[PDB]
């Protein structure tokens, strides 16, 4: 896979990142996690839903470079989002907040799922340790 740059333009919640990508703005969803939706339709939040948010958005606003790294399939879904890890100073944010319980390894699709085994580890230690969502 190879990682590119991109430039922060927004952080919407948990899993969804505006950025810059290839000078066009486009809304990125995480690959293979999902975190509590925070703007369900009136319901306006699922436990954690706010806390993955704040964890993301403090990740994302916070570092020096975001890179971006596709998988082997499909770079969008139907909504027209890219699909991607992200990666801030280096570190994946899809594994930071599995492995803080704040999201659980969702959407596995084949074959854009180069990292479901590292990232199950990771949840599997989350789960152990009775964080957030597993709580
Ligand atoms: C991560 C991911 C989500 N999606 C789809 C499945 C879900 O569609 P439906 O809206 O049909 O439920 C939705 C999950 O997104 P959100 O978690 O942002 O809701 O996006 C993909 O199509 N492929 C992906 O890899
Ligand atoms: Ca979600």
């Amino acid at each position: 896979l190879h990682k590119e740059p991109a430039t922060l333009i927004k952080a919407i919640d948990g899993d969804t990142v505006k950025l810059m990508y290839k000078g066009q703005p486009m809304t990125f969803r995480l690959l293979l996690v999902d975190t509590p939706d925070t703007k369900h339709p009136k319901k306006g939040v699922e436990k954690y839903g706010p806390e993955a948010s704040a964890f993301t958005k403090k990740m994302v606003e916070n570092a020096k470079k975001i890179e971006v790294e596709f998988d082997k399939g499909q770079r969008t879904d139907k909504y027209g989002r890219g699909l991607a890890y992200i990666y801030a100073d280096g570190k994946m944010v899809n594994e930071a907040l599995v492995r803080q319980g704040l999201a659980k390894v969702a959407y596995v699709y084949k074959p854009n799922n180069t990292h479901e085994q590292h990232l199950r580890k990771s949840e599997a230690q989350a789960k152990k340790e009775k964080l957030n969502i597993w709580s």
